């Protein structure tokens, strides 16, 4: 039933593809959120040419580090006690710094070595980050903390690097140009959006998240192999059943469909129960066989059902694509009026996990 | 600190017992599928010795209830997927729907151990599952002699819409399933959450509860689990990592699709869609810190929810957020949202910590 097939070889494709387009920056392979659904440790297993990890909390890091990943792994919203520090430091985590406590515990830690800290700017997205005025101060302070590797790193994320119309990518970019003239340290703002779309975004070092998967950042449906990059999930299952149904006949909760002819239905083993989405409309499709066939009636927790035709020779057992070979992730989000990014993050420990290639 | 599903293990207790005071008569079918509805299909099962048995969607959740020595019945409530499997089947002493030819097929053919209990799939118009009217006479038939099936054969069906009372369906499913079990031996079972709480006269010999046993409704009618006398089970938790000055006309979030109209301090929650919180969630769904609401501002992200709480307040980094629980019922977050409660339980992610309490 309910199967992730991760492709280590799109895998591999994708982040050469990413260091052609970005070739004079360094890589932050972002894999928090179980690497968007791909696996957080066997993705990290299958990019050893990654400069770096980058993870969202500090649990992330550590099961990178269980699972024996030695790579830099960065913490992208730092730590979020000061008791964290002499591990952080031990493991060799580079963290983000946007708050002040997490700068009074790096001044009052005694630590064994050093960490490496970039620190955070709000350009824009007003989420995380030292706001412009407190910054040089915020920066200053860093510089002189003993617990710190100079030089000290600067960070930001761009809020909507996927509207090139708009002119918020250009401002976020001034803020973060004004603040790092004449500072030593490296520097990165560009994730999927900033590397396709902004090529003086690339600076020192990059993170690409979705588009490392083979799926769009953006919300004009383009899809990765649009950028060159191949798709790296299939979420696949099987039929259980194919039953007679009639005209006339409603399917599901709330009959919400109602078949005009007679019919033969399919019912997949998958459901929101596994992390395919309830929104998803009737008429959204679905691969049986190799064919697209469309969702009849609503999405349920372990089952959906299709319209397969009247006298279709499909049978229990016979093979399912969510999405895959021949029907990308991006054209379910269009479909189903959800974004791609949660599509393949949103999953549960219900699916099976399998790596070809 | 971090996303963290805390189960409270005496609300369930609580919740089957109070299901058994209101369908008294009846047998119970815990339903445990999808990881027991986000709960833990383990510790859940594990917290009900009282339940007559365990209801699954898949061959593998049973399997994984006798692993961690779970003993009691368990339901196949979709039966099972391959032929190979009835051997097993026969020796966990698992109960299996059938409905459909492959199904009784494999089991006329097998040669088993000890025949299994069977319990025949009846579509009464749900039209997703099961055999027909027209058919399930015959199939019915050939089950009650299979060698293979333990007698007598226990009849089964499901309702579309029991959560619409005002609505004729949920009578004309009773009468379809009512006309075939007339005079036939073996359990009856139609009811679930809906069947159960809303029509008596659906209970028969088994119900099956789900959503309802975690203390959730199972109607969108504003009705909360406290409505039936079900206490919640489930409260989804985290931490603020961010408290934070922000100023009149400045955005948050992606697409900048929120902007304040003053002054005022944000706070950054340890939770997003990558926990299982939905990104649906517009601006203005609540969130408890510190105990007080306080709404959504700007898009859930992936590791990050943001919420506006005040200029002064003095809210910090560190402080406990309910994103769903005591105070903050998830039927208001459904309701908000526009997400059915059974989809924001269940389609959690394997990030957040389980912890489960009394
Ligand atoms: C600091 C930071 N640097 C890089 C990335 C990778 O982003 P892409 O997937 O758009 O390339 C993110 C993640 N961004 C969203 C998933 P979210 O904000 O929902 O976590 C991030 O927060
Ligand atoms: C045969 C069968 N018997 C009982 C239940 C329990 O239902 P409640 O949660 O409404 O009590 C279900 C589950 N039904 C939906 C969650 P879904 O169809 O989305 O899986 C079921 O399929």
């Amino acid at each position: 039933a309910a199967t992730v097939v991760i492709n280590r070889r799109a895998l591999r494709h994708n982040l050469q593809r990413l260091r052609e387009l970005a070739p004079a920056s360094k890589m932050v392979a972002v894999v928090k959120a179980n690497a968007y659904g791909h696996g957080l440790l066997e993705t990290a297993r299958t990019l050893p040419d990654a400069d770096a990890f980058g993870v969202a909390r500090l649990e992330e890091a550590l099961r990178l580090r269980a699972g024996g990943i030695t790579k830099p792994v960065l913490l992208l919203e730092g730590f979020f006690d000061a008791r964290d520090l002499p591990t952080i430091s031990a493991q060799h985590f580079h963290t983000a710094v946007h708050n002040e406590e997490q700068l009074a515990a790096l001044e009052e830690a005694s630590l064994d070595e050093p960490v490496t800290v970039w620190m955070k700017l709000d350009t824009g997205m007003h989420r995380l980050g030292v706001r412009p005025e407190q910054a040089e101060a915020f920066y200053h302070r860093l510089t002189q903390c003993k617990n710190v590797r100079q030089p000290v790193n600067i960070v930001s994320h761009f809020a909507r690097a996927d509207e090139p119309k708009c002119g918020a990518t250009e401002k976020q970019l001034a803020i973060f140009n004004t603040f790092c003239e004449g500072k030593p340290g490296q520097r990165s703002i560009a994730a999927s959006g900033g590397i396709l779309l902004w090529p003086q975004s690339h600076f020192d070092w990059v993170r690409p998240g979705i588009i490392l998967y083979g799926v769009s950042p953006l919300e004009d449906r383009s899809t990765g192999a649009d950028f060159g990059c191949q798709p790296v999930m299939s979420l696949t299952s099987s039929l259980i059943a194919v039953r007679e149904h009639k005209a006339g006949e409603p399917v599901g909760y709330g009959g919400t469909w109602v078949s005009e002819r007679d019919t033969r239905l399919g019912v997949v083993a998958m459901g929101f129960g596994d992390g395919y989405p309830r929104a998803a409309p009737s008429g959204t499709p679905v691969l049986v066989n190799g064919r697209e066939v469309p969702i009849v009636g609503r999405v349920a927790m372990d089952m959906i059902c299709v319209d397969l035709g009247p006298q279709a020779q499909d049978k229990a057992g016979d093979p399912v694509i969510l999405w895959g070979e021949g029907l990308p992730v991006e054209r379910i989000a269009e479909m189903t009026k959800v974004s791609a990014y949660e599509l393949i993050t949103r999953l549960t420990s219900r699916v099976a996990m399998k790596y070809v290639d």
